[PDB]
């Protein structure tokens, strides 16, 4: 991530957190409708993905600070059969959710910044899980 | 880390690696001579500088070396390594890189390495802080 990029995430994350419920519900609704293939891996409905990414983004400059949580989420992901190739589809639906919510405020840069941020955050998950999948055998 | 910093790091690590033995021995030499107080914490230690260079080659995807970072963090926490020790190691590491760069040790290049050591040290410092916390519950 560049500095400017970090800067956009820092300025905008609090507006995303304010509309958290909408982002979360829109994300999951779009995820399951558009990518029916991942439904099987998941009142008990999942709700923490989007806010967890925002929490990561709030600390975009110190991602190691969320390792203790990432480590635990990873155990659950490896247990469910989450693959590296799933990450782009989740990112796509998260970004679409962010876009709908930002509405008019949805500038390109803003979107592109979020696209990058998600990338870096997803990378941490992907590595930690790759490493646990390898540790399993 | 701006891109120019990253470019300097990627271009120069190979020179530093070729000069490994020198950087390593000058680093430990000056570390213990200038900072006798850390001596007790440590058939001699040898891995530090080469490990930072390795982290630097990976500076763009630090998560990839977490499994090493993690295991090193345990040793550091077992040894009583503190966040305030990082700047002193950084100072002696840069002294060594400066010596080996000789004529190529431009200001710009040293500043880049300074920056890079900073980012890498920040990762270890956070991991170890989480491990120190984890020891008390
Ligand atoms: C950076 C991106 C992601 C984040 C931040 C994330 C976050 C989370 C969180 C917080 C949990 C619940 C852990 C708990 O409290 O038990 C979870 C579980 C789960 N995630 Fe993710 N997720 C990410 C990407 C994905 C991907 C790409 C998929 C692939 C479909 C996925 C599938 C699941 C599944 C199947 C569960 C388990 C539900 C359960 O039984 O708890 N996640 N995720
Ligand atoms: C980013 C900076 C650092 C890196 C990459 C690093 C790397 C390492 C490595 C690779 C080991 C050996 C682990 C093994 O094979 O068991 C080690 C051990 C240790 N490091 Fe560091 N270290 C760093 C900073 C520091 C600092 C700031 C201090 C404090 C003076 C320090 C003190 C030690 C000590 C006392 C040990 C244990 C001696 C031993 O290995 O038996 N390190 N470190």
């Amino acid at each position: 991530l560049d500095q400017q990029t970090i800067n956009i995430i820092k300025a905008t994350v609090p507006v995303l957190k304010e509309h958290g419920v909408t982002i979360t519900t829109t994300f999951y609704k779009n995820l399951f409708a558009k990518h029916p293939e991942v439904r099987p891996l998941f009142l008990e409905q999942p709700k923490a993905l989007a806010m967890t990414v925002l929490a990561a983004a709030q600390n975009i400059e110190n991602l190691p600070a969320i390792l203790p949580a990432v480590k635990k989420i990873a155990v659950k992901h490896c247990q469910a059969g989450v693959a590296a190739a799933h990450y782009p589809i989740v990112g796509q639906e998260l970004l679409g959710a962010i876009k709908e919510v930002l509405g008019d405020a949805a500038t390109d840069d803003i979107l592109d910044a979020w696209g990058k941020a998600y990338g870096v955050i997803a990378d941490v998950f992907i590595q930690v899980e790759a490493d646990l999948y390898a540790q399993a055998v």
